[PDB]
């Protein structure tokens, strides 16, 4: 399992990327919902996620099983799915990295 949890990281290094960062930069940093005018954001997700938490998560050695680390990515995603309009530009960046996401995560050795 620490195998797996290398194979995490690789993951989530490869969401950082430059290659991502066209549809991967809204879920680079928490949001930030007052900035943004989301001032419902916090009664509708109780749980917020994004990469930078799930980067520190893993810095910190607080992920123990591959499991619990692919549980924080996409609770990242189903938040944005359920704030969002299914027809917002971020759910279409959301389902392109969700894509990214599942087939390496599929790959875990
Ligand atoms: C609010 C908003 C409006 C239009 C957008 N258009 C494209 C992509 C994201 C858009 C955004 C936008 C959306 C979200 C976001 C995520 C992820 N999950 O739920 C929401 C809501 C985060 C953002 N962070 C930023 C800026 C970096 C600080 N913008 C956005």
């Amino acid at each position: 399992l620490s195998e797996q949890l290398k194979h995490c990281n690789g993951i989530l290094k490869e969401l950082l990327s430059k290659k991502h960062a066209a549809y991967a930069w809204p879920f680079y940093k928490p949001v930030d919902a007052s900035a943004l005018g989301l001032h419902d954001y916090h009664d509708i997700i109780k749980h917020p996620m994004d990469l930078s938490t799930v980067k520190r998560k893993m810095e910190n050695r607080d992920y123990r099983d591959a499991q619990e680390f692919a549980a924080d990515v996409r609770l990242m995603f189903s938040n944005c799915y359920k704030y969002n309009p299914p027809d917002h530009d971020v759910v279409a960046m959301a389902r392109k990295l969700q894509d990214v996401f599942e087939f390496r995560y599929a790959k875990m050795p």
